């Protein structure tokens, strides 16, 4: 699977995705979580 696996915005919350070997990589901030930075670590009611 050597190619690009992030040509469809897999990560969110301003996640920095980068094309790497096999799969890709998303560099986010410590205040963000989720399988693809799609969740903000705000910790409110839920
Ligand atoms: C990509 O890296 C992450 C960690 C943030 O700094 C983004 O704003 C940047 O584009």
């Amino acid at each position: 699977s050597d190619g690009d696996q992030c040509a469809s915005s897999p990560c969110q919350n301003g996640g920095s995705c980068k094309d790497q070997l096999q799969s890709y990589i998303c560099f986010c901030l410590p205040a963000f979580e989720g399988r693809n930075c799609e969740t903000h670590k705000d910790d409110g009611s839920a």
